[PDB]
């Protein structure tokens, strides 16, 4: 039905209640309220929106940008999903490249090969995604 | 040589000077100072340490934990690299699973299939890595 309550949604998605409250507050994911108990009730459409939000978060989009994308009058879900897919494939490929570099590094540490500096940093990319903050990527 | 200056290291690694200054300040990556101009000079050993730091950051380790790992008297680089490799392979596999879910989602949006709620969130994992903060993963 279209009246999933917040605890259930949190258990389904692995997203905390605190995070869902935040998304509601900022206007990113705003469920209807129940007429009888006043609880948030999430529709099937809300559940699909959260799923697409989660794909954008995997891709390191800030919430503000996600909201802009989803709120755009020109929003086209089919096109957006295709674009997300291309980005997620690129992310996988970058990780594959980093894994190759790590395997060489393991050989390097054992003295089987030597590596150039350039080879040691192949696969590390901190400029691909322009919405990325250096501190969120590399700090604490 | 063992006297690479900070600008050069930044260009090599894609790590900003600001980030390298921070790593120096917190004691995570502390190069020697040049006796003649007082500049930081990074050794070949420093460069290898930064590379391993970058692998830990890809895996979403906080800097404090990275420093603990690297500063541990029992630190064994071979063992640590192997552990990092296992984690990076798991990360790749999670992304592969998310890509499969995304491909189904694309079919779902076109009406070719229907999906259960469980299927829509397959591949999303926010509890695997215990050092992860929910806000850094899903907020802004």
């Amino acid at each position: 039905s279209n009246a999933m309550q917040i605890k259930e949604l949190a258990e389904l998605t692995g997203v905390s209640v605190r995070t869902l409250h935040h998304y509601d507050k900022i206007g990113l994911l705003v469920p209807q309220k129940d007429d009888w108990n006043g609880y948030r009730i999430y529709s099937e459409k809300d559940v699909d929106k959260l799923q697409q939000i989660l794909f954008f978060k995997e891709l390191d989009f800030p919430l503000k940008k996600i909201q802009q994308i989803l709120d755009d009058p020109l929003f086209d879900k089919n096109v957006a999903l295709d674009m997300q897919r291309h980005l997620l494939i690129e992310k996988k490929q970058r990780i594959e490249t980093m894994l190759a570099t790590l395997d060489l590094t393991i050989k390097n540490e054992k003295g089987e090969i030597t590596m150039t500096n350039k080879e040691k940093f192949t696969g590390f990319d901190f400029s691909s995604n322009p919405y990325e903050e250096e501190a969120r990527k590399l700090w604490g």
